[PDB]
């Protein structure tokens, strides 16, 4: 498998993640997710991961 | 279950599989992810997803 397809796949799979526990969210508070934030998680070895903060709105 | 620990859950589930889904590709690929960008997929009915590019470096 190539580097492209590979890449392209990851991509989805995370896009995919995340939908769901949008979704998920949204389901279980009765709220709207309006936003996440993704702060990169790097080491000396390297980018490890993203830290997410979610944000969701409420009536005022 | 309040809404902070669900935002809390969901956020860590997210940055675990991205880290996951990181190790994954620099182990296929020999090389290394230095970076994902996330860019909102918005619909009328609100946020659906972050569609998702992923960045490999590789030696000049």
């Amino acid at each position: 498998m190539n580097i492209e397809e590979l890449k392209k796949q990851a991509e989805t799979e995370i896009a995919d993640f995340i939908a769901q526990k949008i979704a998920e969210m949204n389901k279980n508070t009765g709220k709207e997710v309006s936003e996440m934030r993704f702060t990169a998680r790097e080491k000396m070895t390297g980018l490890e991961s993203y830290d997410v903060k979610i944000k969701i709105m409420l009536e005022h």
